[PDB]
């Protein structure tokens, strides 16, 4: 009798299933467009970057390597100026990857944008902010507050679909969900940027709806938005996300 929202864009019908297996009833709010379309812009960002900048803003692991990586693969020297900048980490994975390049950062995070906003120096010149699919409105704010004009360093990107962002949203605050399944990090962040009502909807997911996220990333991203998960699955099965939600609520 639990109605449960799935947020994903893959494994709808799988979803489905583990639903009518397990005594579910699915629902079905998709809150992105696309997924990881190449930037054809990249490499001109990073030849950018190579001509320094005074802040530089690193949000995943997996996007400095691969960052520094490509300065190096495009015949660039990204060693030189992010030894000058001013360097944060977001969380603990952007930090490592800085850490084993020789560039450790000098602040950083809780894995939450919010946390690096009093991290922030007051400046002028560039800001470059690795991205992991999508802009960081929070700090991108933040940043040209305090004089920067920020340069984005993006491999690839995830678009949004602002009526199906809507849609999820009616559904949770007109009390037609239980519980919602987020799988990746960026659903999180596109279903509150693209709310009518995020204070609402921050509301409903800490009482009426159970937030249900996969990986401590998709986690940090509902933390970021305030929201205390119900249940955090760290593998990448749907049936152990959904069998986890059932023991967590025997436990309550």
């Amino acid at each position: 009798t639990m109605r449960i929202a799935y947020a994903g864009l893959r494994r709808k019908e799988e979803f489905k299933a583990l639903a009518e297996k397990l005594g579910f009833t699915p629902l079905l709010f998709p809150v992105q467009a696309t997924e990881k379309v190449p930037v054809p812009e990249y490499r001109d960002q990073v030849r950018e970057l190579a001509q320094g900048v005074d802040l530089f803003l690193a949000t995943t692991g997996v996007g400095v390597r691969d960052l520094l990586e490509a300065g190096k693969a495009l015949g660039l020297d990204l060693e030189g100026p992010l030894a000058k900048a001013f360097r944060l980490a977001r969380g603990a994975k952007a930090a490592r990857a800085l850490k084993e390049a020789g560039l450790p950062p000098h602040a950083v995070g809780d894995g939450t944008s919010k946390s690096l906003l009093p991290l922030l120096p007051q400046g002028r010149g560039v800001a470059a902010l690795q991205l992991y699919g999508k802009p960081l409105p929070l700090l991108e704010n933040a940043l040209a507050e305090r004089g920067y004009r920020v340069l984005p360093l993006m491999p690839y990107r995830h678009l949004p679909d602002p009526e199906g962002i809507l849609r999820l949203e009616e559904a949770v605050l007109r009390g037609e969900v239980d519980a919602l399944a987020f799988v990746a990090a960026i659903q999180v962040e596109f279903l509150f940027e693209g709310a009518k009502d995020p204070k609402a909807l921050r509301e409903a997911l800490n009482t009426r709806v159970k937030a249900l996220a996969v990986g401590r990333v998709t986690a940090d991203a509902l933390r970021e938005w305030g929201v205390k998960p119900f249940y955090v699955d760290e593998t990448e099965r749907l049936g152990s996300l959904l069998q986890g939600f059932k023991r967590a609520l025997q436990k309550e």
